[PDB]
C-alpha cells in the first residue's frame, strides 16, 4: 500500500570498465522507468540517475519523512549489492562534505525544523537516536563509548547495553555517525555483510492540549545481497496478503522492527544499481526485488 520504491543508479568512478552507454537507459512529474539490456523494462515511484544529488534524494521523500512527527512509524531501507551506494544513500560521504551528505543527517535536520516551526503551535519534540549493527545474529552498538540483545519493553523494543542518544542539532547527529565509523574502523582487527540500523524515539507533546504523539523512524543499511536478507522479504509478503501469521521471528531485523513494518508504518525502498557492464547478473536481481516490494 503506503510503500515506495526508488531507484538509484550511482555514477561510474574512476578506475571502473567504462560501461557500454545503452547498458541503462532512463526514458521519459519525475522520471520512473529504468531499462538494462528485448530490454529488461522496470518501473518505480522515483528512478535518480547518476547525476542526481543527495539533496535532490532526499527531498522526494521529505514529507513522509515528517510523517513521523504525526505518529506514524516510518521506515527507509538501502538495498542493492556490495559497491552499489547503500551506505552512500544513507550516510553520505565520510568527509564533512555538505554535498555529500545522506538521508541520516538530512532526515534529522529536516525534523528538527518541522519540530520548531511546530513548536510556535504548543508542541514540544524530544529525539533519542540509536545505531546497532547486525551480523548473523548477533547485536553490536555502533555508538559504544567505553553483549547487545533485542529484548522486550510494554511491548516495544530495545536493544540491551547500547547507547541511546538524545540529539537535538546535526552536529550532535553528526558526531554519531563519525563515532559509527570510529567503532567500524576499529573492529576491522564486515560490515558489507551487516545490516546497520539508525533509529530515532520521536516524542511530541503539546503544552496546553492534553495530546502526545509518539513513533520510530528507522534507516536501514542492509547487508549486501550477492552470492538475514532473504527473511525481510517473506515479512513484506506476509503483510501484503494479510496472513494470520507474520515470522517477524526468524531474523534479528525483522524481530526489531516488527513494530516499524506492518499497520500504518510508512515503507521507503531505496534500491542501488550499479552502472557496470559486470554487474548486471545482480543489478537484475536488485531489480525484481524491488519490483517485487512496489507490487506489495
Ligand atoms: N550517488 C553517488 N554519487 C557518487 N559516488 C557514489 C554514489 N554512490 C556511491 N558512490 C561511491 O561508490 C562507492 C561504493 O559506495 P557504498 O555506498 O560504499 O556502497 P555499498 O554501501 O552499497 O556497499 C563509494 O566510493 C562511494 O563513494
Ligand atoms: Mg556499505
Amino acid at each position: 500500500g503506503n510503500i515506495r520504491v526508488f531507484c538509484r543508479v550511482r555514477p561510474v568512478l574512476p578506475g571502473e570498465p567504462t560501461p557500454p552507454p545503452g547498458l541503462l537507459l532512463f526514458p521519459s512529474d519525475p522520471p520512473t522507468r529504468l531499462s538494462l539490456s528485448p530490454r529488461h523494462d522496470f518501473s518505480f515511484d522515483r528512478v535518480f540517475p547518476p547525476g542526481s544529488g543527495q539533496d535532490e534524494v532526499f527531498e522526494e521523500i521529505a514529507m513522509l519523512v515528517q510523517s513521523a512527527l504525526d505518529g506514524y512509524p516510518v521506515c527507509i531501507f538501502a538495498y542493492g549489492q556490495t559497491g552499489s551506494g547503500k551506505t552512500f544513500t544513507m550516510e553520505g560521504g565520510p568527509g564533512g562534505d555538505p554535498q555529500l551528505e545522506g538521508l541520516i543527517p538530512r532526515a534529522l535536520r529536516h525534523l528538527f525544523s518541522v519540530a520548531q516551526e511546530l513548536s510556535g503551535q504548543g508542541w514540544t519534540y524530544s529525539f533519542v537516536a540509536s545505531y546497532v549493527e547486525i551480523y548473523n545474529e548477533t547485536v553490536r552498538d555502533l555508538l559504544a563509548t567505553g553483549e547487545c540483545e533485542i529484548r522486550r519493553a510494554s511491548e516495544e523494543l530495545t536493544v540491551t547495553n547500547a547507547r541511546y542518544v538524545p540529539v537535538s542539532c546535526e552536529k550532535e547527529v553528526d558526531a554519531l555517525l563519525h563515532l559509527a565509523r570510529q567503532n567500524r574502523a576499529v573492529a576491522r582487527t564486515r560490515s558489507s555483510r551487516s545490516h546497520s540500523v539508525f533509529q530515532l524515539q520521536i516524542s511530541g507533546e503539546h503544552s496546553s492540549r492534553g495530546l502526545q504523539c509518539g513513533a520510530p523512524l528507522s534507516l536501514v543499511d542492509l547487508a549486501g545481497s550477492e552470492r538475514s536478507l532473504s527473511t525481510l522479504g517473506l515479512v513484506i509478503m506476509a503483510l501484503s496478503n494479510k496472513e494470520s501469521h507474520v515470522p517477524y521471528r526468524n531474523s534479528k531485523l525483522t524481530y526489531l522492527l516488527q513494530n516499524s513494518l506492518g499497520g500504518s508504518a510508512k515503507m521507503l525502498m531505496f534500491v542501488n544499481i550499479s552502472p557496470l557492464e559486470e554487474n548486471v547478473s545482480e543489478s537484475l536481481n536488485s531489480l525484481r526485488f524491488a519490483s517485487k516490494v512496489n507490487q506489495c
